[PDB]
DNA sequence: GTCGCGCGCCATAAACC
DNA sequence: ACGGTTTATGGCGCGCG
């Protein structure tokens, strides 16, 4: 939830309906991308962000 | 609809009858519901549970 | 080798009906972790879809052109 | 069954107080993760070993229990 | 009768930079 | 005499009869 909140202030602020990828969080925040993949991940199940399933995949805030 | 209900109405096992679902699909939404905190998950035989308050 | 095998399998199960990685390890008595490896590659090489699931159910690839 | 054996002499092989991971365990004694863990998790319940906790688990031979 | 399991995941090939 | 490091649905925690 520290770093869930990295992610998601991040999201929130890169747009209002933007998305983004893991790779792209890795090097904005300095985070190998197993993390934050262990979070975007986590907070998807949570109902709390939105996954388009993709080559890479694509996180935004949900509802 | 499932996760709803789930949290208006104890063992899976026993959640089994009183909604009428197979014992799968309710261990998936419990372990599912406490990875969200609002559940917990106390150490039974089969594992027993409750709203965390 | 390990692929012709499931294809094969595939073959003789009517056109349809679906199958799992479980199942298929068990028929063709070989490990499901192998079983899944060659699954996921046929998929995308085109032979065969997946039809996601819990667990994810298998079948010749049905062409949508 | 001589895989618990195998198990045991090679977490006691690696040495004090030294743990390592199932994928480990199945590399280097070539057997099936599948079976290499459905027999760390019984020496654990057995209470031979102890799961440090991880992602991966990491595992060594018990020290505290009775 | 615990069990939710979806798992392929690299003893990797290809792709990136 | 030389391409090192990251990706992939790569998140994996899995042991399940």
């Amino acid at each position: 939830s520290h770093m869930e909140q990295r992610i998601l202030k991040f999201l929130e602020e890169l747009g209002e309906g933007k998305a983004t990828t893991a790779h792209d969080l890795s090097g904005k925040l300095g985070t190998p991308k197993k993390e934050i993949n262990r979070v975007l991940y986590s907070l998807a199940k949570k109902g709390k962000l939105q996954k388009e399933a993709g080559t890479p995949p694509l996180w935004k805030i949900a509802v």
